């Protein structure tokens, strides 16, 4: 799989386990189009979204449901969301890292061949 | 009542000259312009609107964090920091969104403070 | 020309009441005091030393996370985030040390200024 | 093995390789122990440092060269070295991720069992 994504817990120093991932594709009229989607693991991540053959060139964006995750463990969190937004381009593999705070989050591209 | 800050993580400097675009959630759910501007020399936006402009809402900053870089000459990862929130849902509040650039990652933060 | 500023990255808010030690690296290679305090309601810590003072050496800011957090009630990860770096090596600099906190994380960014 | 590294660049968005990474345990005197050591992988990773048999409760504190790292990038960095100091506490595993910048790391603890 050409595109993963793996979030971490930086309260807890955990994976982030059953956290809601949606994938969207920018169709020509500029609206998003849903791609793919899923929930991370027990080890925070969330394999298999989408394919070589799928995965074509053009701007993605990962919304990771982040709010839903702080409520189910009790805190107040700041962010709806935390989405990335990012044009793949053409071998290489894409993991989209994220690391949550209730207040506070950063992401990293890692991309490699 | 709402700043933007924004801090440039390979040079360790203000990120200047960075657009900022703020939107508001309408009732018909889509994302209406509500202000924008540009980060001074000190990295900072503000002046974006006031304690009665901005009420109860969902909120979306965001920052221009592409040309940024490719005016630097860095060709980075994203499109841009996008920075979604609700605001002033218990009442007003000052918010500072925080973030903080590389080419392949960014970092955000919120610093909310009561009047 | 050194200021060290904190924040709560669980709360959104400054880290209030930080303990702050820094140090200067001697001749012998050992780590002697060189300023300490803690930070103000606004989670900044400025003062620490002057510009005569403040001659060029490798820094070590010590920032004591660990009793911040357990006094909130958090046992963290970490016994203090740790900041080393050489300073003033290319003449003066004013030097900001932005440290973000969690329980098992943290961050720390450098501004670095000419004055 | 019960302790990981693992290494991330910012800037290229890819792991960190071959930085070098320094482990020292504290001594009853307060000083740091030579503990470990070695250099991150191909996939800026370091394991094998140490065992469970070797790994008992104490303060640990771990270096990791990001100033010779970005040195060899030809990228003038901020820090001499990020450190990561922590009493290791008893099944755990830990792991270190490091993200460097040249004027900004950040390290979180992802500590499983
Ligand atoms: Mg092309
Ligand atoms: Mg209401
Ligand atoms: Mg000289
Ligand atoms: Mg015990």
């Amino acid at each position: 799989c050409p595109l993963m994504v793996k979030v971490l817990d930086a309260v807890r120093g955990s994976p982030a386990i059953n956290v809601a991932i949606h994938v969207f594709r920018k169709a020509a009229d500029d609206t998003w189009e849903p791609f793919a989607s899923g929930k991370t693991s027990e080890s925070g991540e969330l394999h298999g979204l989408t394919t070589e053959e799928e995965f074509v060139e053009g701007i993605y964006k990962v919304e990771i449901d982040t709010k839903s995750y702080w409520k189910a463990l009790g805190i107040s969190p700041f962010h709806e969301h935390a989405e990335v937004v990012f044009t793949a381009n053409d071998p290489r593999r894409y993991t989209i890292a994220a690391l949550l705070s209730p207040y506070s989050y950063s992401t990293t591209a890692v991309v490699t061949n």
